């Protein structure tokens, strides 16, 4: 089972 | 014995030839059980194990949705990272990710990890206490502030302490005849002839599972020798060998010691010609 | 940044002339991911090779596995040609039965 919920990106 | 379940994601960029490639595999401790590929024609989270095909259709629908949600974030990570490094628009740069969770012999949470890389260099990671990050430059530090002002770790701890272990226990219960087995290695020792007054003993260990073994030579009691990586046999087993160069005439004084989880008592190997 | 692969060519079961078997070519430890691997018989290519998926180790270095089905014979020679970015020329590894 994968990870569900509010995937965040990288800021730079 | 302990058990684990990990996930590996990859996103290689391609400029001018379309969209970045995206491969995502999933492992129980040493057995791949699912995969995905952005170039195959299925566009679905395809099974790769016998004990996993017996799940319903909603499971596969959810898995496909989530693995497609991950790639849409990798594709933007690539662009942002290329932009904030003053790099060209013609090379191919790689982003990798990995996470999972461990359980003990009593099948309760033991450890959890979540990492992130860029061009093969560590970028950011979740510490052993699952509450603080580990930066590596000014870039990682700014990302750490952004992720720490959105409690990202709090959201990513519930999963690894709850649902990861729940899924791992469900999988371990279903595929019991495959995941909970230990195969004892089959060992033999050979002989070469490099010159007139030398030799090269070798200690083989074939077709064992899991992939954690140790081979050591001992010149009558003292440790020392070229080893090779544990290589996959292709059908869910593994192989390994270790060799020690030795002057000729002294061959009944060397021993090879084999230690595997599937072996109750340590095995000793001596030259019996 | 860039690492160079490590090649091993072996057979699944212990080789024996006349019995069906498999030929593996396990490359590991390279970076980046774009690699070209071929299994050769008598110097010519083989058309029906399959490979596993792109995984990586704890230090972010990839590894693959190419395999095909063959029948060993005392007259034929098998090999594995690999070509990476960090290699200035291809690398031909032969299959000696004891490794």
């Amino acid at each position: 089972g994968l990870y569900d919920g509010r995937e965040h990106s990288v800021g730079c």
